[PDB]
DNA sequence: AAAAGCGTACGC
DNA sequence: AAAAGCGTACGC
């Protein structure tokens, strides 16, 4: 049988309608059930947030900076449907902590707790399968270990690294994340390199590592020069985007006893 | 011009 | 509340 991890603040934008009325706390947790039978599950942990990551904002301060703002930009239908909306959700994960094993640490991100739990206790399952839209979590592909996205509706396995994110492997989608960034979460890129010219870059000097030490690159380009400037950008996003490498430096920010605690409590669900 | 990179609206 | 989301289509 198999392990399933749940991103669940993500999992609950799935019963955000503009036009629906009533609480779904209930079919939250029965939609998890549900998916727990569809991937043969007999141990499924849900992830929630609480707090933007201690760890991002040490070495990125403005890290999902744009939050404050695009809440405080939203019209007064917007304001009011976000308000129920959110309620609902507080009160579908207090339901489901009844259920399933359900975690929050306050200052962690979701991102990290699953990488951790994933290279905790995978091994003692079959198939892993992660329940999130987030893309980056691709980062913890590996033969034993998928994804589920509900807004898609598609399973992402390691084979397709190519066709999902236009990358070899899980280090080409990490050094390509780093230079490219990401607008979401306030994380700025090299000016003028996407993905078109990130992974030609990629492919031809290697990751992102190894680009570092051969700056400044050739060619008269005004991305190359952008590039050329940027070995601090560069350094800081790898941080910030490779999440197998940090996972546990990200969950021991906010305390070495909270990444104690949070590593019994992973195990001894394992046990059970 | 063209593509790329870029910015924004919106469904679930 | 340093609360509170993703990918996608789409247009310049
Ligand atoms: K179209
Ligand atoms: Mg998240
Ligand atoms: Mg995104």
């Amino acid at each position: 049988r198999n392990l399933m991890i749940v991103d669940g603040t993500n999992l609950g934008f799935r019963f955000k309608h503009n036009n629906s009325k009533k609480p779904f706390a209930s079919s939250y947790v029965s939609t998890i059930q549900s998916l727990a039978k569809s991937y043969s599950a007999r141990t499924t942990i849900v992830l929630g947030d609480k707090g933007k990551s201690v760890f991002r904002l040490e070495h990125l301060p403005e890290y999902k900076g744009n939050r404050d703002e695009k809440y405080a930009q939203r019209t007064e239908e917007e304001k009011a449907l976000d308000e129920q909306f959110f309620e609902y959700l507080k009160d579908a994960f207090e339901l489901c902590k009844t259920t399933f094993p359900t975690f929050t640490i306050r200052g962690v991100e979701a991102d990290d707790m699953a990488a951790y739990i994933v290279k905790l206790i995978g091994h003692l399952y079959d198939h892993v399968w992660l329940i999130s839209t987030k893309g980056d979590w691709d980062t913890l592909l590996t033969d034993k270990v998928s994804r589920f996205s509900f807004t898609t509706r598609r399973e992402y396995h390691l084979r397709d690294m190519y066709e999902h994110h236009n990358v070899d492997d899980v280090e080409q989608f990490i050094s390509l994340k780093a230079i490219m960034g990401d607008l979401g979460d306030n994380i700025r890129g090299v000016e003028g390199i996407g993905a078109k010219r990130g992974y030609n870059i990629i492919r031809e000097f290697g990751n992102v590592l190894d680009i570092i030490d051969q700056l400044p690159l050739p060619g008269k380009q005004k991305y190359i020069q952008n590039l050329n400037a940027s070995e601090e950008l560069l350094f800081r996003n790898l941080i910030l985007v490779d999440l197998p490498t940090y996972c546990v430096d990200a969950i021991a920010a906010v305390g070495q006893d909270v990444l104690d605690k949070f590593t019994k409590d992973i195990l001894e669900i394992a046990e059970q």
